[PDB]
């Protein structure tokens, strides 16, 4: 029936209404980290989200979303191994039932409690809509969560949550700024690849920071109250709604540092 992260509708089960679901770039990947190769001729990134407009966060049925305006160079990321200016549109996590699942991209097999994802689109196309259907058309950027001491900076969404706790609904949540969520350095590892939910588009470029964020248990504890079902349905808690490692296939995955 439609897509989800149970028995009878998790990823295994995604490529019969997706065939792109077996394609050769898929998302995500475990990170081999003795056969990444420091590629020299990468930059370092450049983050600027010093005007960015947050407007809504929204329970979609699978995660959170929290959205940002994306009419204007606000939010945007450059640099790194990316060609063009590409404009954040939106920020969701990744995370588990239990502190030793949750990510979706693992490093040397490790699995972190969760992974957040700031979704950003090329604007040489002019809207998102158009960016999915393009080999660079977006840059993803993954961090991942480990549970230890509190992130003051996603207080704020925590806080939220019991708002939009069931499939469908949405808050206004003006005024965040994004840069609460980063890691002191910026050091990554990059690889083509896809979308990690249907439709699986093969459009994307990843950057994932070799650095995590610590967030506390109770923060996460948070996450996982949240609703996969709409008002009045069976409940049924949101954990888990991350995708297992894919095949590199023909890829390399290049690091930033060495
Ligand atoms: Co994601």
């Amino acid at each position: 029936h439609h897509w989800g992260y149970g028995k009878h509708n998790g990823p295994e089960h995604w490529h019969k209404d997706f065939p792109i679901a077996k394609g050769e770039r898929q998302s995500p990947v475990d990170i081999d980290t003795h056969t990444a190769k420091y590629d020299p001729s990468l930059k370092p990134l450049s983050v600027s989200y010093d005007q960015a407009t947050s407007l809504r966060i929204l329970n979609n049925g699978h995660a959170f979303n929290v959205e940002f305006d994306d009419s204007q160079d606000k939010a945007v990321l450059k640099g790194g191994p990316l060609d063009g200016t590409y404009r954040l549109i939106q920020f969701h996590f990744h995370w588990g039932s239990l502190d030793g699942q949750g990510s979706e991209h693992t490093v040397d097999k490790k699995k972190y409690a969760a992974e957040l994802h700031l979704v950003h689109w090329n604007t040489k196309y002019g809207d998102f809509g158009k960016a999915v259907q393009q080999p660079d058309g977006l840059a993803v950027l993954g961090i991942f969560l480990k549970v230890g001491s509190a992130k003051p900076g996603l207080q704020k969404v925590v806080d939220v949550l019991d708002s939009i706790k069931t499939k469908g609904k949405s808050a206004d949540f003006t005024n965040f700024d994004p840069r609460g969520l980063l890691p002191e350095s910026l050091d990554y590892w990059t690889y083509p690849g896809s979308l990690t939910t249907p439709p699986l588009l093969e459009c994307v470029t990843w950057i994932v920071l070799k650095e995590p964020i610590s967030v506390s248990s109770e923060q996460v504890l948070k996450f996982r109250k949240l609703n996969f079902n709409g008002e009045g349905e069976p409940e049924e808690l949101m954990v888990d709604n991350w995708r297992p490692a894919q095949p590199l296939k023909n890829r390399q995955i290049k690091a930033s540092f060495k």
